[PDB]
């Protein structure tokens, strides 16, 4: 695509539920609970234990009248937050007392915060713990990984192209492609980790890249794409379970003169 | 409101100030700014708090001189959080950290939240658990189902009462909020220190990318807070939520809008 | 009304202001008394060596007469943060064989400069706390006075009598004084101190105008507990340091 | 590796991509990524650690074009580094709590890895300059590690006789070797180290975040004989075996660097 | 101070007390529990200041313009497996971990220091240079404790901080971490810059052609297999950029 001027402004947004497992139809944003040490030569984790990537498609209506000159959208900004954040705040359901007497534990430990947006669907990159993994039907993940896919391994390439289906501990952003996304995440990894989360209206990330060009709208589409791990929530019973909360979009998007 | 120059002159600037008291739930005339002792381990299915043990948002709604329907365009804020030594009394309550030790510290899971606007702040409810059976006097999401524990577009309120819409049942809606600002930060866990700055020197500036505040709908200024500072506990082992009273100092100015 | 400044006419004043933790005994200056615990609310009766208090020192000023003394900038420091690293004395083995226990725990920072005393508003853990003599606390708390009560307001006019845990600097006055504070709670709280000589904090409003010495007075106040220290036998006391104060004033011209 | 000619000519600007994999140790076929469990409680007189226990540097050396046509010449070409662009690949690999790792408690998730960590990079026209210290000058290093030669006490301080080109792969162990500060006039590095038992990981990844690798006078490193050198060393962590033994895990990192055409005198 | 290169380094040695010839670098095991009547720490176990004079090529002086600084041999914490307790059974090494202090200063005259005492009533032992007659005011602030940082591996680092009342012609810069399970957070990079000179663009002056270069960078507790615990230090190393200035 060459580039041209912006036509001299819409805006679209997303609530974009997290996909933790579900694990029953009362356990909406929660994992199945946790198993623990699994040999490497055994380790078949079921479908509703692993949390999966989220994505969405937002359509938007074609912009050539006729098709030298055409027109596409282009994203400008985006306003993003975790949204639910104060419900960690419920230490009466569910979770394990501190100690006698005492109120609920808090969700803590391990937790992944990303987000991203472009005009096609983000690029991924497998990274396995154990290549000997034997994942469940419903998810999608490194074909044929070798010892080598425990750390880089270039055959495992995919597109976020279905929701509930990417496990989260599969895969991540490429950051050899993704020429027309911009992407950005945070892992923090610990038994005991705080979750820490921001919220303010006031908060914009420009999606310019360094030639002031955001991503474009090339096939009339936009994709956004996340995963929200908040923690563990440790029921009465020592069993461990995912939590994971949903994410707002709000786009700017402008059009964009391109040659064809 | 199509938004048009900043009217400077006399008279066309004005500041406005508040202390907004917590709302922890008080659960005896004794104990002000803290919650009813916390329970744990109810089952989903059986999970019914009483009210005095749920923190609520804290708001109110602040008149300005009369316009005639020019609008009040909120410009500044300095906030801060009053009382933050008052945590440095280990002698009265708290279960001592050992042997011939100090009481223990408030500690654990902290929520800091304040918003200003020309409207009331706009919610969107999420719960924990969509089961739980909160108690009367509390306002919360209306009929909830599975998805309410993600997101449910049905759980739309605004903050328009005071001790009523529980912390944990709401966040700020950033897909509404057009003429408010807010700012909040949650950090949960068992061992959370409280880090807590004070200073007479920092103002938040409300104004979007177009130089444009908070605009007073019917001059009237709304000011939301919720400071859960953590967790106080007792020498039986059981645990209250400690509030604090948050500060604003408001500093707005005259806008013409067609 | 504030009108032009003056351009002999800058003076710099410094300050070595010391902490008062309690001073439980003479050897022990820096340190609080041991501290009591699990009180029940109705029955909380601290002895006044227990309880650290605001320090708070007015330096005078040559007399000018209007022209005013304004403060321009401020240099500050915690004084003795390396004396930490004593881990021999006195302090709790950590495990059998090992060094002392730092002190660690909660901690509080704050200084002030104005041309007035700082003005505090109170704030209790538990209004029915009997206060010890010899400390200035709120008068007639009621269970308000455990979140605001607009009653409880002080000037910070004696070195030694406020305690910390009932004030706080009032963000509702001091419009002719700057403070910085930061409290940090819990019980295994690290410590975190710089130090440096090239750090300058501003103490002008938007307007470029400094706090402004009325009656020929500048009011330094501070308060540096850095933790709790335990003791061998488990007994914890606060422990305190110093802070430093170099002021650079300049003559205002004022209506 | 990728070498990709994105603009030709004088204002050329090439593109140079790789992911360098970690070398954490590779105790065994399956545990590529990983080392060895950790010894404990060696006397510093009888230290003698095992090979595939020790994480080393990974390096790399990718050759440019040539762009000289005439060596004579009174001016010489030089590609010149200009920005990094660089992440750790995997992190999320760490969600994996139900192989191999020890429950937090009874039903349990397994822990996550965390402990001490050393996250660098360094990308420059010549070799990385390493400076030599050690823990324990006493230590006895395995065939096919390159430690400090004859060290003394002053090796656990500063011996300014430990000087080493990071000029092998998988050859320098990250525990007897830092980049040296008093050389490296050619390389940009840098690095954090964060040490505790229970310190959590903290990784960023974006695609939208670039280092630039000019110095004070707006110069890049210069890639001396048409060479561009990336080192790294990624240790996230320790993994915590279900038996308790612990191994360290690291991850590949990406690198994606853009040079331009530097005209120099010819010498 | 009128109209306006050479550039110095120098790798500083950590003075952590050296208990014996192989345990450079580390201090003698800590004591515990000592009353304040009866605290007399060895020479050995107190980590004291380093300092050293560069010496500079002789109306003009040398003035410090930036300094390059950072701490050598951070990766050799990695070492888990000489002498360190076991974090548990079948467990790696215990990281170093604990207080830890970081400073340096560059300045054209000695280091000026103020006293200050955790305990005043400590005995401290020959070859310490520490606050002389102390009183119970030493344990705040005593005016009288004044000290230039002029003898190498002699003013213990817990007896003696950076003087803010003075140091004219110095710049410093000090982080104090304290708590038994505190990680060390270092960072190394060649591309960092300190710029020395004050608010009217003037940096440290060498008179009598000498700079000067202070540290001290404790790193944290190494607790042996016993469970005794020593002090860890490390070297810093300095590049200072200095220019000419006419006087």
């Amino acid at each position: 695509v060459e580039v041209l001027e912006v036509k001299t402004i819409t805006e679209v947004e997303c609530f974009l539920n997290p996909e933790m497992g579900d694990p029953d139809e009362n356990l909406r944003g929660f994992s199945l609970k946790l198993s623990a040490e699994n040999d490497f030569s055994s380790d078949s984790p079921e479908r509703k234990m692993l949390p999966c990537y989220s994505t969405a498609r937002i359509p938007l209506p074609n912009l050539n009248e006729d098709l030298g000159n055409l027109l596409m959208w282009e994203a400008v900004t985006v306003q993003t937050e975790v949204i639910g954040i104060t419900s960690m705040l419920n230490l009466h359901a569910g979770s394990q007392k501190v100690h006698e007497h005492g109120g609920g534990k808090p969700i803590q430990g391990s937790n992944f915060h990303f987000f991203a947006v472009g005009g096609d669907p983000l690029e991924m990159q497998g990274v396995l713990m154990n290549y000997r993994t034997k994942y469940p039907d419903g998810t999608i993940t490194p074909k044929n990984p070798t010892a080598q896919s425990q750390v880089m391994n270039t055959d495992h390439k995919a597109y976020l192209d279905k929701n509930n289906a990417y496990p989260v501990e599969c895969w991540v952003p490429d950051p050899s492609r993704n020429e027309n996304t911009r992407y950005f995440g945070t892992f923090t990894g610990g038994e005991n980790v705080p979750p820490v989360l921001h919220v303010t209206n006031t908060a914009t990330t420009v999606l310019l890249d360094e030639q002031g060009v955001g991503p474009l709208c090339k096939a009339d589409s936009l994709y956004v794409s996340a995963a929200d791990i908040c923690g563990l929530f440790t029921n009465s019973s020592g069993t461990q379970q995912w939590r994971g909360l949903a994410r707002y979009f709000k786009i700017r998007l402008r059009k964009r003169s391109v040659k064809n």
